[PDB]
């Protein structure tokens, strides 16, 4: 086993993926693969020069030299576990005390794979050793109930899903499709995405849990299933890997459905143009995310000046010079005979210098542990250059307490701050694969994201407002009368359903209905009451009844001259001078019933309208049948008792029925203004009227041969044969249409006008028209 | 560091609590405590002699020597973790390859504490090393989703709670109280107990989460809160430790409430008479549980023959001889000067030989790994004495597969079988602290439990059937009429609520009600229909109507002699000979209405009863008013038309009302048998009868001065003044009580009998009684 070592006071180890992973036949022999350049030796020399800088910077840890013990991880779980066993036994022999030098391992950094770091944490919890990673992105590692000693200077995939939710939230897109690859990277990220999409109502058609190496027929079936949701969903969010997006683009070329689907993605194709290699006509318009990766000139100047004759601190730098430049440095102690060519002295290092994209994150973690130890020194050893007895030795409980509450500016100047879950906030970059002038598109920048701060250039993409259409299931309905209704599939496939004419829009998926006599406004906001009728205007239908009542009241005073002044003429002396007066008064009240009925409906006017309908034919017929019965001192008594019968009947009716003003409801849009007119109160005086008129007809048919009072009985019979038709035809016309005022003002005045013009007008025809018997 | 080592082919380590646990000032210096005799060196020598026996037994692993590497655990988590780091680096240097001997650690046994084994498993999962414990009882360790490489030859606390549920289930106890101490032993066991008690409806008053070192005032408050549930709950189940039970007994002595509470417990006071030390008057009757602990003579014979001059294999046996017998063996290499006295040569070892109670479980785990390796040898190296290339090397995946499906007989002969959770089933012992003849009680055996097999001696405890009363909230209710009802607190505090007289017991907490005309049986099982009345017996109330109808039918033929035979006498020649015949026929039908009404209600009999009630006074009165009107060829026509009027009326009634047989419901317990008798069908013939009788009375009052037919009109008027009272008083008596058959059979026959005896009997009084005008 090899180790790169730095001496010092506090030694902080690391696990870097120097070699490639071993195969299935090397899991027991631990034969690691070839040396990985970017993830490996670059991070090693970066940590070496970073601790050389931190030992040379007296701002933090002034009289404390921070050494290191760099051991390989080989990208595999078991080898990293073996080197962590080496770390912990070095810590234990330092605690207890050939190679008697002690080295208490305090912290350790790495490795890259989250599937390996999740194994390393289960070893490091037991030993009070905190560990800060730089490439683990799995969100289950945030659970410090299980993973207490795991901290990250990188954001999780949950904050990738957060930004993927936020960019859709900014673009007002609701019914979208989203796929994800199999594994802990895809599944957890899609779970966080669908958990945060429900906070904005963003619908998901169907998640397609595809595999990392699915077949071309399987990818074509997934593309057909995605097209089955089109055109209702256009944006496809793939929290997935780069080979997933490459297989989807292979399916888009093999299906020929390019230029339609919008492909949102995670950092699997962040700068990976090899995913869109040769697929630039199909990949256009896609939006991905990427961590901010600034290039640090510190490691550049510290790394381009390295030579194998100088860099003897790294025990595999000479092997890296041997294998990576494919030459045989025979003077080097790592002189391998596998390379046939020799190493020239002018063989430079600046050729193809492409450093790690995650280079700044390693230095961020190193400075995180550095300022954590500086906070420990400032908290426990106040005003001291080195370390006092409170830091002799150092366990990880108060070290975790110090690292949890740290804050500084990194190599990018980023304010590195740790939450309660021990995670740095996300600071991403947003790009587009927009087409250039020629047929060569690139991942061009369209802005960035930082913890909610979503700086975007909407004018950059589509070059206008003519974007991809809003991926939504239901359009917004016509909110004046039509309302939405859920079908039962998603929260955005609403159905534009109109509501009733008496139902206003109250809820977003329901209409409340107005009550009887109420109907909504023009915006379906509330309700409005329909107005009622005053029933007194120049309306041509009741004005005939008004003119007819005026003619009756004029004819009353026309008749009233030739017997009140002529009260001594023997034509009227033999006639009944009180009974005909009572009959004329009843006819006058029957004329006044027209004015009492066609008026304003009030608490007194309805009672004054309803008191006369029973009485005015009754007192007109009572004196008539009283005079008819005698065909010697009860002449004003029998008719008075017959009037008092109907008086008692109408008083007993009005005791049971108080005067009320109701509203007739012929429909939902018409509200009238009626009185307290019940069927009992209609029929009960009609029964007494029918009892009077049949007895009067039976008496007139018997006494129709009385010539007295200048043919009085003939005129009586001629009046009664007309009234027996009128008071019989009154019933169906009143019980038919809604003319309960109009027919009432017509027919009662008509009956009184007949009882005038066929009884009293022929009685004065031999008086006024014939002045011989005035 | 020290280690006890056995050479061999397959080396299986162990972690035994040899020393006592270090203090708070020795967690960094690892200064372990004094040597623990029972849990420590006894288990060490047991494993040494057990592997010596297994190497000498050619039944399993014939040409394989099973060595060991015994390292201390010191009862503390960190020291056991350090020695496990030593184990895994020994495994790694054996995998890779001064002291160049390799030793691949395959399995490891222990330690005792579950709180330490839960730390050791998080280290051993990462390395494919299975581990079998012998004292860990925590039930969260059964979760092999998290704890895949942890197996037990001991049952969990869940199977303690299972037996504590089962003994209560056998004793039919429902509303009990249960307390538990704080910690993972008490809390998980109480959670499993309350989870399994809900499978039997066993109520729990309130769990009292007390602490291990609660105050005496706190224990008195807990005792008062437990007495607050008394006497409704008597048995107290304490899945707790021994100091908990000792504190509860201190509270019982300080409160003086002894001799009442039943104390069920776990193995915290299994053989711990120090809990009940001096508390034997208060602790009587309590039931605890204990694992079966047989004494193995193998370790006895292998351990009593040990000497420090011989046992040089154990590197701390000489220190155990130094400290445990408090003498200074100066010739021994562990000659400590702390002991002033010297070691005699006759100083024996058999004095106070009290071995471990869990001694057999260690040997069970050793034989479990032995037969697992034997199953591996039989599965991978068939017919081979040693090990083939399939067992070179050996990881723990297929070793776990072999250990999961093992079965053998242990040192006690117990069939050790592992479930899907990797746990041995429980095989307990049940004891009681029953009083002896003197005042010295002991933990006497009352049976055992083995995976459901609950062998108990009920005659042993209480010496009779007079036991502790069943701890229940509600007694079983009187199930004849009274039903239970839940109050809303527990599933056993039911309230004995009676139900209605028409409601039968259907549910255990609800009564279903019978319908109208139905009422339950004597056991409230279903419903029963009430019988109806036939209304024809020797009942004294309708038999008067029957005798009266017979007298009427006799008087009909009494009258029918003196005018049918005497059809030429001029007394009856001037009288109406057809009209009086029609009247007599109507009286005969009115007499027949009594027989038609008081009969069996059928579809024809109800119609025949209801056809005559309208017709029989109508045809009797029609000829009467027809003869009365003439006071010349329509004499049989006018009365016929008046009969046909009522005929048409009753046909129009029976068209609207078909003949139906209904059931009168005067109450919920009485169902009668009536016909289709509606109020319309009652009033409508009564109106025609009233129209007839008033016209007949008005005609008789005018024609009461007609002396013809030997004073006929006087008898007519005298009949009519009686019928005007009868047919007017018929209405309230019929509209009052439930005599709709009785009054109908009375009054119609009474009216016909009056119309006979005041009209025709005086008409024949001058015929039969006076034979001069026969
Ligand atoms: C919703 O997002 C679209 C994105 O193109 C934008 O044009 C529109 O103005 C947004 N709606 C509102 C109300 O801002
Ligand atoms: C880190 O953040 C906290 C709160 O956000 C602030 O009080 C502190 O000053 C910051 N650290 C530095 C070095 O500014
Ligand atoms: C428990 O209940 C069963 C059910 O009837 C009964 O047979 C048994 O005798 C009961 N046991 C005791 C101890 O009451
Ligand atoms: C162990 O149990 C299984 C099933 O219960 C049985 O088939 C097997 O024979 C048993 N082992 C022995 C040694 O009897």
């Amino acid at each position: 086993r090899v180790v790169a070592h730095m001496p010092g006071d506090i030694i902080i180890g690391a696990l870097f993926s120097v070699h490639h992973q071993p195969t299935v036949d090397k899991v027991h022999e631990r034969k690691c693969g070839a040396v990985r350049e970017q993830y490996g030796i670059q991070r090693v020399e970066a940590m070496l020069h970073t601790l050389e800088r931190i030992n040379s910077d007296p701002t933090l840890l002034p009289n404390i030299t921070l050494g290191c013990e760099i051991r390989d991880s080989c990208w595999h779980s078991a080898v990293a576990l073996e080197q962590s066993i080496e770390f912990i036994r070095d810590s234990l022999i330092s605690s207890e005390e050939s190679f008697r030098s002690k080295k208490p391992i305090v912290g350790v950094i790495g490795p890259g794979s989250s599937s390996v770091a999740i194994q390393v944490q289960n070893l490091l919890q037991l030993f009070n050793i905190p560990q800060i990673a730089y490439s683990a992105t799995s969100m289950d590692l945030s659970d410090k109930t299980l993973f207490k000693y795991f901290m990250r200077v990188v954001p999780s995939d949950a904050q990738q899903a957060r930004a993927m939710v936020d960019i859709v939230k900014r673009y007002n897109w609701t019914y979208v499709s989203a796929v994800h690859t199999e594994g802990n990277y895809g599944e957890s990220g899609m779970e966080a995405f669908k958990d945060m999409s429900a906070k904005e109502g963003i619908c998901i058609a169907h998640s397609y849990k595809i595999y990392s190496n699915a077949g071309e027929q399987s990818f074509d079936k997934l593309l057909k299933k995605l097209t089955s949701h089109l055109p209702k969903a256009r944006v496809v969010a793939c929290f997935c890997e780069g080979m997933t997006v490459r297989g989807l683009l292979m399916a888009m070329r093999r299906l020929g459905l390019a230029g339609e689907f919008l492909l949102l993605g995670s950092d699997g194709w962040a700068d990976r143009y090899d995913v869109t290699d040769g697929y630039q006509r199909e990949a256009v318009g896609g939006i991905t995310i990427k961590l901010q990766s600034p290039d640090v000139k510190w490691f550049d100047d510290y790394y381009l000046k390295l030579r194998p004759e100088t860099n003897h601190r790294n025990p595999w730098f000479q092997e890296f010079w041997q294998h990576r430049f494919q030459c045989r440095l025979e003077g080097f102690p790592q002189e391998n005979s596998k390379y046939n060519k020799t190493c020239n002295s002018s063989l430079t290092l600046k050729t193809h210098h492409v450093q790690d994209s995650k280079m700044g994150f390693v230095i961020n973690a190193i400075y995180s542990m550095a300022y954590g130890l500086h906070n420990m020194q400032m908290s426990l050893c106040p005003g001291y250059a080195g370390l006092c007895d409170a830091m002799k030795p150092i366990d990880g409980r108060k070290l975790l307490e110090s690292l949890m509450k740290t804050n500084f500016t990194g190599v990018s100047g980023d304010t590195i701050l740790f939450d309660e879950n021990g995670d740095s906030p996300g600071r991403y970059e947003i790009m587009n694969f927009k087409e250039m002038g020629k047929d060569y598109f690139d991942y061009i920048n369209v802005g960035s994201w930082d913890n909610g701060e979503l700086k975007m250039d909407d004018d950059e993409v589509w070059s206008k407002k003519s974007n991809i259409i809003r991926s939504v299931c239901s359009e917004p309905c016509e909110k004046g009368q039509i309302k939405v209704i859920r079908k039962g599939e998603v929260s955005c496939c609403w159905t534009c359903t109109p509501c009733k004419e008496n139902e206003y829009v109250f809820d977003e998926y329901t209409c409340k209905a107005c009550q009887l006599g109420s109907w909504p406004t023009d915006d379906l906001t509330g309700c409005d009451l329909i107005p009622v009728q005053y029933l007194r205007w120049g309306d041509p239908e009741p004005i005939a009844a008004v003119v007819f009542a005026c003619l009756g009241l004029l004819a009353t005073l026309f008749v009233t001259v030739v017997f009140i002044i002529y009260r001594d003429t023997p034509v009227v002396k033999s006639s009944s001078r009180e009974l005909c007066y009572i009959i004329l008064a009843g006819i006058c009240l029957g004329y006044l019933c027209t004015f009492c009925l066609i008026a304003k409906p009030k608490q007194i006017y309805c009672y004054l309208q309803r008191i006369g309908i029973g009485l005015s034919p009754a007192m007109s017929y009572s004196a008539l049948v009283t005079k008819t019965n005698r065909i010697a001192c009860a002449q004003l008594v029998i008719a008075f008792i017959l009037i008092c019968i109907q008086l008692g009947i109408i008083v007993a009716l009005f005791i049971m029925e108080p005067p009320d003003i109701m509203h007739d409801y012929p429909s939902i849009r018409e509200v009238y203004l009626i009185c307290n007119t019940t069927n009992l109160g209609v029929v009960t005086p009609l029964g007494y009227n029918g009892l009077l008129i049949l007895s009067c007809t039976f008496y007139a048919f018997k006494t129709r041969n009385v010539p007295a009072n200048f043919n009085e009985a003939k005129y009586i019979a001629f009046t009664m044969y007309t009234t027996c038709i009128i008071w019989l035809a009154f019933v169906p016309i009143y019980f038919g249409s809604n003319y309960k005022i109009i027919t009432m003002c017509f027919s009662v005045s008509l009956s009184a006008t007949v009882a005038l013009g066929c009884m009293f007008v022929p009685k004065v025809y031999i008086i006024l028209a014939k002045p011989e018997r005035n």
